[PDB]
């Protein structure tokens, strides 16, 4: 029993985080094979950073210009190239550490494990969502750019997400390993904030599930809802619409429990109307919406990797 | 900027994590240099479990009925040695990916990651903290025993907690890895009491100083309060005394803000007596203890 914010074990990422540094610049960069990936600003001064052309930028470097360290080795840079936002700095020596993998684009709401580094160094770990509003709510300090976002299935490393920057509010905004930022944040200095954001329907629902689960079940009713009356509710208090997917996605854990998915909206929708009257679930006074059904399953079943 | 329940990374417990076997029972045990460490209680039945004579059980145990396996390679066990609630088993060989690292025994209110692992393979990482009555609030299912907890203090490992229980409330009871229980736990079927369960000020006190660091403000107030004057508020609501202690271990935060201990605490003091009125402190509309002053520093700078 219990339900924590869980995050993937770590060790294969930081088998593959690497220092990288371009002038006065140091940050993180991820070595997968022969390449190391980071964000495409370490070649820029902050002056760089208005209006910057990264095609000038970049021809104006070399390899030489890159000092990769991993750990105590210096990996020599043969070639370098960018993938829209993201550096692909070519090396010499393949990571002989290197896990399967893949990139993946994740969509609103989904979470992954974050390892925040510093110098190359992991520094800790920490689960996060992709907002809908294409924010997450990361930890971040100054030089935490190049620390990534992953999920695990089996024994493959799913990278979704590369760290590039804080907003004004102090949420961040980053990119998939493939270099296109989530949302419409850019690797320049503009005047731009953060949007509105939403809650996360699905996950709330998933959540409620854990707590099932884990034997709070107070916020439980005997009402049924369909998909589009609960939806008209929904959208009134700011979250997203749950989907016919979102309802087939959370089939596992409504077998688990035995309670109807649209039988959880029902609870939902009176706890949206009428709050929580002062008790918690799960040891949260609000509704807790980062984690998904599949969050829910690997920690209540035991998954392992 | 930002605030998280923020772990430490797993890799190098990862690398010490095996699976041990004993009959039917499987559990995760932990190999450095060429010892193994587990619960005790994996020579146990569940019928043995009711009365369990450990120093009998395990003399009948040979070290062949032992079974160790780190990753798909298997270990054999050459020795066998009761420590105290654990037992070490002494293997053929020193795990080579073995850390630097110590056994501390850590006090209540203190944070530590956990590798929660089932057959000897890891699950996921979280933080939690010792709580004040010697129980952890833990995300452990039927067999997770022998993962451990750990903190990364500088160029070293510092295992602190073995699993090896979890209680009829749901909380989950340990020992150090010297296999002495935390609290008045017991590797046996009894009517355990947990005792009260209490918030650890201390800690609400850092998380305030995080909010604060990280830009929320709406709390603070001009009021005034002693320390005495502060705690008789404090055990109304169920939280720990503050100590002298505690009020210098928050010195750095306290500098760093601007803002001296004891009005933070005339700021908690309100928000005990009042609540929040609808608004939240760093995503969080309950007041948060489980972040030490250290892990405050550690995130915010
Ligand atoms: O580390 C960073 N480096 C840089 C940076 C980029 C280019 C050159 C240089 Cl010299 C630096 C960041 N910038 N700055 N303007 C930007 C404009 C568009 C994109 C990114 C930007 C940045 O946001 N971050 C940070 C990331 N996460 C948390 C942080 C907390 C506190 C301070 C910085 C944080
Ligand atoms: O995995 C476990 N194994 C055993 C166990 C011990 C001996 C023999 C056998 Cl055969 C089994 C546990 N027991 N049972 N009585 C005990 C009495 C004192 C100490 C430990 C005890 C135990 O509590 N846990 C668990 C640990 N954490 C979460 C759990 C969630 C759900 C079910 C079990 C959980
Ligand atoms: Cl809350």
């Amino acid at each position: 029993s219990g339900f924590r914010k869980m995050a993937f074990p770590s060790g294969k990422v930081e088998g593959c985080m690497v220092q990288v540094t371009c002038g006065t610049t140091t940050l993180n960069g991820l070595w997968l094979d022969d390449v190391v990936y980071c964000p495409r600003h370490v070649i820029c001064t902050s002056e760089d950073m208005l209006n910057p052309n990264y095609e000038d930028l970049l021809i104006r470097k070399s390899n030489h210009n890159f000092l990769v360290q991993a750990g105590n080795v210096q990996l020599r840079v043969i070639g370098h190239s960018m993938q829209n936002c993201v550096l692909k700095l070519k090396v010499d020596t393949a990571n002989p550490k290197t896990p399967k993998y893949k990139f993946v684009r994740i969509q609103p709401g989904q979470t992954f494990s974050v390892l925040a580094c510093y110098n190359g160094s992991p520094s800790g770990v920490y689960q996060c969502a992709m907002r809908p509003n294409f924010t997450i709510k990361g930890s971040f300090l100054n030089g935490s750019c190049g620390s990534v976002g992953f999920n695990i299935d089996y024994d493959c490393v799913s990278f979704c997400y590369m760290h590039h920057m804080e907003l004004p509010t102090g949420v961040h905004a980053g990119t998939d390993l493939e270099g296109n930022f989530y949302g419409p944040f850019v690797d320049r200095q503009t005047a731009t904030a953060a949007g509105t954001d939403t809650t996360i329907t699905v996950n709330v629902l998933a959540w409620l599930y854990a707590a099932v689960i884990n034997g709070d079940r107070w916020f439980l009713n005997r009402f049924t809802t369909t998909l589009n009356d609960f939806n008209l509710v929904a959208m009134k208090y700011n979250y997203e619409p749950l989907t016919q997917d979102h309802v087939d996605i959370l089939g596992p854990l409504s077998a688990q429990t035995g309670i109807a998915v649209l039988d959880m909206c029902a609870s939902l929708k009176e706890l949206l109307q009428n709050g929580m009257n002062g008790r918690t679930i799960l040891g949260s006074a609000l509704l807790e919406d980062e984690f998904t059904p599949f969050d829910v399953v690997r920690q209540c079943s035991g998954v392992t990797f």
